[PDB]
């Protein structure tokens, strides 16, 4: 599989990036720099099958998100609120 996320600070793909390509279990700990932003306001899934969570180290709501360019809550409803891991799902 070729895999990618881009997150983006501000909704509409606008702001400051953050790209990744395995699983995340820590958003603030992948956010930590100075340079980083806090938040994310839209998600480009360019490559993979991916479960957003409400929590780190996949607990609470989960979300699917498949690849697409989520510009906004309407376009997917994990933007609604934090997103505290990301998690890669992989078939046999």
């Amino acid at each position: 599989m070729n895999l990618k996320v881009i997150l983006y600070e501000k909704p509409h793909f606008l702001g400051h990036t953050k790209e990744f390509s395995e699983h995340i279990d820590s958003v603030p700990t992948f956010l930590k720099s100075d340079k980083d932003f806090h938040g994310i306001g839209s998600i480009r899934v360019i490559g993979g099958v991916w479960v957003a969570y409400e929590k780190e180290h996949f607990k609470g709501q989960q979300f699917l998100l498949e690849e697409g360019d989520f510009e906004d809550s309407s376009a997917c409803g994990a933007l609604s609120g934090p997103i505290m891991s990301f998690r890669y799902l992989q078939a046999n």
